[PDB]
């Protein structure tokens, strides 16, 4: 019908590369994978989640690892919006919703997920049109960042509710160097001694700092001075050139943490209360 | 026309699988059914009650009974959707709801059920376009769990507003002994004190914290059989378990049920004064 | 041809079904039958009424005396929707709104009543369209129970505003008296002090009250006699066993008024202050 | 054709029926009759106003001489919709608009008035439409009482903005002895003492007080004498009596005028406010 | 066939009786005559201002010029409006747009004015449709007082889009000496006094301000006391008798402007910021 | 179908010659001459990007910079527009779009050029193919000028989003010297004042300024004394007329942009932020 901005979201790198959260790969492979390798065991009780709650800060990777099971899913995904924006005229924007679930038959083994639902009246329209919808074999998701306004009744539809803590040196060490996975620098790089200043860091605050040396690098020397846009030789031995300590000085100084850690204190004391599995 | 958007809301399980309510549950297995039956004694004054009011929080088996009655129903349900489309095209479809009830006098008998109706201009103009259609013999009903937004006549035009709280520890004991129907479980165990451990939870708890077990069977079980294709061991036996008390244990300290019923305490104190039976 | 629409508009008991209005009774009695039974006098200066106001809390008898009036009248009436539906391929029925009066000709003396006239741009536009069209002999009213929602001219242009009142003990008396017709009951039955536990109440209370122990005429009995089928003697004695104050008790305990005073309170301090009689 | 629907826009009592306005009535014979019967001062820079700016608290006698001039009117008046459908079949009902004056002029110097035409696309394309088509000698009128309503060009395109206060008080002494026409009444009538205590309302308040007392005549007398087709000596005798100051007590007591000066004053100031004499 | 529409859309005084927008006289002597007498120059760089924008507070002579414009150019002109109300019959208009600049260079280098053009599909259609047919050598323009409303891509394509603010004291004492003319009038006047009062008022006010003490004349004497309808030689004396300040002091503290100021500075700052010159 | 019009979309010029942005020349070195020589620095994270638009006034060099990196590049160009205005004989410029991919895997490093980028419903035929496919190192790039032209998130996608600032001056000059050709001036200008204080303007700007001293010509003389209907030689000698720097004065410094420098802020910050490089 007006499926311009329904069609639109039509849709079609590795599973592991993120490292961390043992209990929720597992799961989540346990969920996914094994039904279809045994439909037999998951039924009725024994049946699996078609989704759960979830939340962490942002670029944390939960947009990441989409791709990455995007990536895994040999089953079919279908993309989001946050904005159903129908107009006055226009009106009716979960009936769009009522041909994604057909969507989600029609690519029978489906699979969607969003961040942030806490995206008026309208909003209490459309929000509450997904709940008799939600409920073949389909898997779906979503996310926040601030599950402190956890709305209505999430603390009960859905089985697990996460929130992710940072994670920690040992891990941001193990994370730097598998974000510094064949890179050009030099061995005074102990990855322990620069984390501890990358304490409060997400995953995208390490790779723009290593992404911020990785262009200082380019910017050291006469980087100014062109070949007048031809090749000199050490031009393409700065791939040959290493990155150091003082490449990371600029980087160092340059990136910060700069975020609200109490939230994640406070979204983490939500989650051990009303915050499910 | 809409006509056949119209016909969208065409429609085409057991009792006991409900505990509780044995008030409310005679009431309407008597006032639905034996309507049919008694004819001549139902009738007059004795009316069947074509609807009332409803109250408690959701997933409260709300949406499983509404299930339970459809492939119970010796009547002709309606498929029903909320979101009855707003169009610059026609801009009514309380007029198709006039046409509803066409098909409801058509399909003589008939049932329809919806649920959080407290669903500016279209509000009250296609609310009270309904309210103009609300008043042979014919069923229909609706609920909510915010009778804080008991609009402006719903409340006084209902039998009864029916609010529930939690099962107790019998319930749950029936609850328990229902979901583990069918299901390798284990002996030792004592379902009754396991209901003592239940304090202030859903229906959907005991379910979902049964498959918690569940899972807990993979998670006793090698679980790090990723072997992937290769059957072994794990295709080899997943009935083999019996469910006992210690994953129910591990279950346990992975809840984090929902959020405090204060809301379900407020409605509760509407659901005396101002909620009818 | 959307004109058959209004051919589907047209239309094709007893007063002392209802109990007070003196007033308003006397008032309509008189506005409506004498001047049709003395059409000389009440013409002219004595201009018989055409409208008027009015409004209160629903379930008031404001449908029970529409359709009364409608199968009491010796005259035409045509019936009522807020259904001028919005085409964007024509979008004006305001010329059905003049066919309307047309069908006032047509049917020279006619009758109409519609309720909850909240019924943007069109609102206006078709609105306003009928105070062109509004102004032989023919009587037409309209209600609503937000007087505080009095538009903008709908107060200046009527008048009798009115407010009614709800019933009083002996109001409440002949009420269930009436309501207890077709009734064989108990003598113990004291009407009185029953009209003394049911204040906060209108004549709806009392309908669903009397199905209440309706119902209970059942639920005094071995109420599961789930036999099926087997004639129980109850099916047999159903209209047998009597009313009897047991069954107003269980009624009463069950029943809230669902009601809000401090609204009907609003506009009865309205109902003085711009309020008309 | 819907040229054809333009000869529904056709049409074919006196000015000291009312009373008060000296100053308008005065613009008014002056600036309609004088030119038509004095051509040779009027015009050129002494050209006649053939439309310009109005105002009121409505139903204030406003319809009311848009009839009673009718009755004046020697010249060719037509009849005045503000209902041309919105069909999408045709492009614009604009198009009889643009016929409208060749209709003006094919017939006479010609008169025109509407009320309350404060009055999305189309709506504004036909009113621009219109704007063109104002702009030999023929009239035009139109009014309101929205003082927003000068929506894009309507301050500067009327000469005048007119507008009518709430009466002063020996307005409502000529203004009740103008209601008592035609009256058989009691000369114990204290006419100050009527229009003090009567005070800040408007005629048709008058109007229906007038038709209170009226009704009121029978409702002392044996309104009671429901036999129904036997005549009464009063139903013959009814003009035979007289009205009487108790008459208007209950007459006082029984109304709010249902309307609140708050617009009325808001208007109040743009009638000084961008608002022209 | 239809298209004769446009055959009717045909049409066939002074010119310099503005005072104001001295530039604008120039450019629109310049761009409009001396190409018609000298393209030698005018060619290339020199070629004429194809078109340009329009706009200002309505009833500023802006809409009462092209009469001046026409009534003295030599060259054609022919009628616009926004008139291109197709029918589903025809589905179309802008063939008349084909046939349109196709008629402009069939008889002449023609004129060509609308106002207001900022006038669902159809827009599109005869706006694409137009604005390569759009595109010997000839002008056109148009207007509007909605630059809310403006366009980019007419804002893009043409050359200037000119406002203008009211007038200022001493074109508006000219232009009460332009009001004065054919006028008896006194000789206390001081036509920079008279024109102090001229807070917010354009020179359309002042039009009716003359015609207001011109109708003061005769409302100092007396109208309804008739001659009989007789022509009093009074009325004579009225050719005889002077306007003079008094007879305009009460129209200047009778009347406002009608109007409001800040829209005229909105478009004053648009007419700055992304309006042309 | 459109081989042959697509064999037109084939392309292949100093690249100093668009000037400033020295970090951008760095860019293109480091995406025409790089992306072509050494990827072996341009790898995983250093990869070569995919493709990017670019906020910016026209005027710019937007098509300058392109056809110089063109013909510069080792990699091939094409002329490429959003005007493959398709048909039904054509059916499908969506597969112009894969066909778009299949020249330039054929070509296989090769350059694509476009704008009108937001130029019905076949802007999203082709748009959803494109965003589709667009997954080696053939880079492509597109353009616009509205910063709010991000679709959804189709600026999301891409590798960057950049503004870009004013020009530089001595082209300014020179360009003044290109439009001002063929034309009567004088000898005495100053063409870098006159290109200093070009401060915030483009170029169709400045070849009205061109006409606006052209007419400047006249308009130091007097257009309103003409010679009498007389072409006097001084008429035609204003073609034989010397245009100055003086005669620009009021050319220069009434003359404005009339657009908004403080919204390119906006979009340059987002450029700085939120916008990649
Ligand atoms: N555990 C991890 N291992 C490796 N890389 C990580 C990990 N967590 C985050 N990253 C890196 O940080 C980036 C953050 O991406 P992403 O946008 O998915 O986070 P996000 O929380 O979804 O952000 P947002 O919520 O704002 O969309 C990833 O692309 C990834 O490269
Ligand atoms: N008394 C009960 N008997 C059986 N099942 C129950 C009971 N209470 C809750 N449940 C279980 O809880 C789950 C959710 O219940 P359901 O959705 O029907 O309640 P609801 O009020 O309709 O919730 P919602 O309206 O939010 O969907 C069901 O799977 C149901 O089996
Ligand atoms: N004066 C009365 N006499 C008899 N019955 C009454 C009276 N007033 C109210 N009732 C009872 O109240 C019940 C509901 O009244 P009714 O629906 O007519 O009011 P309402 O304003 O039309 O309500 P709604 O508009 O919400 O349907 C009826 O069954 C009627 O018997
Ligand atoms: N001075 C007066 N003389 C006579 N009647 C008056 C006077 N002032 C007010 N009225 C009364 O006002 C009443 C209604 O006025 P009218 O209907 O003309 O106004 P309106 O605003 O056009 O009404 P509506 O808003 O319904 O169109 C008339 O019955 C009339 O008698
Ligand atoms: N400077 C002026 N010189 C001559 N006449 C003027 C001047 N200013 C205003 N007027 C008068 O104002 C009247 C209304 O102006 P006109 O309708 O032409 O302008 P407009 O703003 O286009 O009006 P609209 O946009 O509402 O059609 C004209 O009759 C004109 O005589």
């Amino acid at each position: 019908y007006i499926v311009q901005a329904v069609r639109g979201t039509m849709a079609t790198m590795s599973l592991d590369d993120i490292i961390g959260m043992h209990d929720v790969k597992q799961v989540l492979h346990e969920a996914v994978t094994l039904p279809l390798l045994v439909p037999e065991f998951f039924q009725g009780l024994r049946s699996p989640w078609k989704a759960m709650v979830l939340a962490g800060p942002p670029g944390t990777g939960k947009t990441l690892i989409a791709r990455a099971i995007a990536s895994e899913s040999s089953s079919t995904f279908f993309t989001v919006s946050s904005t159903d924006l129908s107009s006055k005229w226009r009106g009716d924007s979960e009936k769009i919703v009522r041909l994604l679930f057909e969507l989600a038959r029609f690519y029978a083994p489906s699979i969607i997920f969003i961040d942030q639902i806490d995206t008026h009246e309208a909003s209490r329209r459309v929000k509450s049109e997904f709940l008799v919808q939600m409920d073949r074999r389909v898997f779906v998701l979503a996310a926040t960042n601030i599950p402190w306004e956890l709305d209505e009744a999430l603390r009960r539809r859905f089985e697990k509710r996460i929130f992710i803590p940072l994670p920690d040196i040992d891990a941001r060490k193990k994370l730097i160097e598998k974000s510094m996975e064949g890179t050009p620098k030099s061995d005074e790089i102990n990855y322990d001694d620069l984390a501890a200043r990358t304490e409060g860091f997400s995953g995208a605050d390490v790779v723009s700092l290593c992404r911020t040396a990785a262009i200082n690098v380019l910017r050291r020397y006469d980087t100014k001075s062109l070949r007048g846009g031809e090749l000199t030789a050490a031009m393409e031995s700065l791939k040959a050139e290493l990155v150091r300590n003082i490449d990371f000085e600029a980087a160092l100084q340059a990136v910060s943490p700069s975020a609200g850690p109490d939230t994640m204190l406070k979204c983490k004391e939500w989650c051990d209360s009303f915050g499910a599995m």
